[PDB]
Order: C-alpha cells, then sequence, then structure tokens
C-alpha cells in the first residue's frame, strides 16, 4: 500500500529496484529487460560513460565509487550487495 522510501533504513528491494530502474530511466528501455543479470557493457557505453554515469548514480545515493571497483561490480547483483552493505557490515 504505502510506498516505503528508506528512512535511513533502506531495504534490499528498494535498492535492487533502484539500480535496475536507474538504468531503465537512463537508457529509456524496459526495466524488465534492462540487464540486471548482465554487465554494463551490454549497454555498449564507452569508458567515459561510466565515469559520468557511475558518478551520477553514486551521487544520487550520497556515495563514492572506486575505479577498479566499478569494473568489479558491473552487475546489479554485485552493486546492490555493496549498496545494501553500506547499511549492513556483517
Amino acid at each position: 500500500g504505502h510506498m516505503s522510501d528508506l528512512s535511513t533504513a533502506p531495504t534490499l528491494d528498494s535498492l535492487r529496484v533502484w539500480l535496475v530502474d536507474c538504468v531503465a530511466g537512463h537508457l529509456g528501455l524496459d526495466a524488465a529487460t534492462i540487464a540486471t543479470d548482465l554487465p554494463l557493457t551490454s549497454y555498449g557505453l564507452d569508458s567515459v560513460y561510466a565515469l559520468s554515469i557511475a558518478a551520477e548514480l553514486e551521487d544520487h545515493l550520497d556515495v563514492s565509487l572506486d575505479p577498479t571497483l566499478i569494473w568489479d561490480h558491473p552487475t546489479i547483483d554485485a552493486l546492490s550487495t555493496a549498496l545494501v552493505a553500506e547499511l549492513r557490515s556483517a
């Protein structure tokens, strides 16, 4: 019913959906067929794209990403895991 935001207490569903939804909006394609199970390469984006794009994404969640790290989590599964981790250590 009520759409929960995060209240400093984000949920895996809110993030995971954020990532896929983020790409969908970015490219404009359908989220159900974005690439949640595929890397960013599928978008055919240049290396310079990740810089600005990866910056915009993380800039939205008030966080900074690492260089070799971005190429480490090119998928939503990894990125989401890392994102939720920001709220959960272990």
